[PDB]
């Protein structure tokens, strides 16, 4: 299954966070409507807050995350949830590597914000 | 119900950050051994981290975050996500005043590091 | 945090299924724009599928899960997740008395459906 | 990554469930530490339940869906979601053809009963 694609609402502003967990180091790039619109990087194997930013969803509302390790894709997890029915995380883990914590990139999107 | 308390597994690393979207000072307060282990403070309408810091669930794993607003509680909602068996997400949105958007202070735990 | 209401697509069929896990016989109602449009009710502790119904979410799209046992409202805990961007839950767990699991009476929405 | 495992607690009973939305002929296979404990076969365009049952999830707590049809196995989506820190619900979506919707057949385990 396709992972690591979100629809928001059109023209809304939107959290994007990345956290690494892994000897090597991460490579994140958010995609707006398939044009990148922020680029996040970092090693760490204590969580660092490698980057955050708020952006807009834009006229489509399309939203894609692709992690990197050194030019070789790596497979993503994901999924969104909302809570009481406003509140909305988009999620996603990637895995570089044999053990499977897909914990070595860790993206969260929120929204709304303000 | 109890919202914003979590059990993690025993004795382990998690992720806990806090980002805030109110024009308030937001308080965050974690929990762990039923002792605050962080603190975070601080004002954005901006979804800026007020707070990221690496903790350990303690003896019976059980987490809690309570988030305050000049000494009033907020409202909380929270949740946790588990993807592919292994990667955990506990979110927890807030409410501190009539729009009821639960985004003024944001706090996600993640699980495992390393 | 109001609890157990979703805003679902307009116009969009879904699935309502209701299980029950409790001494008391529980009442399951499900609105769609206000309107009760499916009731269930019985008593399981060995989670019973006490009802299960296909709805159009109509205009509105606004879906509402209520639980009740002997004509007292439950307390309600609820949330929604989406898998690959396209497969929607929405998730209820009621509470009737003191022992807090919140599985009294249990409701699954999904959507798409066909 | 590995989708439609999930860890249980021990020897703790949960509920599994089928919904059909396809015109082919879905089979589900629930493991218990790798043996099958049940299986459901149907066929509805109109998510109607295919199959029931508790199971107890054994010394492992290992459970896993597997979805075919017509002897192929499905490709699946899961996640699992806990509300209230006691409210579990593990879910599946398969897709045994091109479309992308992940509901042929959906599959719903909720646990603790009783
Ligand atoms: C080389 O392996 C990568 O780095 C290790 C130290 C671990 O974080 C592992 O999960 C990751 O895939
Ligand atoms: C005064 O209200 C608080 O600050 C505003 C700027 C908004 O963020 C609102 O959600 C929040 O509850
Ligand atoms: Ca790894
Ligand atoms: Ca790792
Ligand atoms: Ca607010
Ligand atoms: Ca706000």
């Amino acid at each position: 299954a396709t992972q690591g694609v979100f629809t928001l609402p059109a023209n809304t502003r939107f959290g994007v966070t990345a956290f690494a967990n892994s000897s090597n180091t991460q490579t994140v790039n958010v995609l707006v409507n398939n044009e990148t619109a922020a680029t996040f990087s970092g090693q760490s194997t204590n969580n660092a807050v490698i980057g955050t930013q708020v952006l807009n969803s834009g006229s489509s509302g399309k939203v894609q995350v692709q992690v990197s390790v050194n030019g070789r894709p790596s497979d993503l997890v994901s999924a969104q949830v909302i809570l009481t029915n406003e509140l909305n995380f988009a999620l996603v883990g990637s895995e570089d590597g044999t053990d499977n914590d897909y914990n070595d990139a860790v993206v969260v999107i929120n929204w709304p914000l303000g």
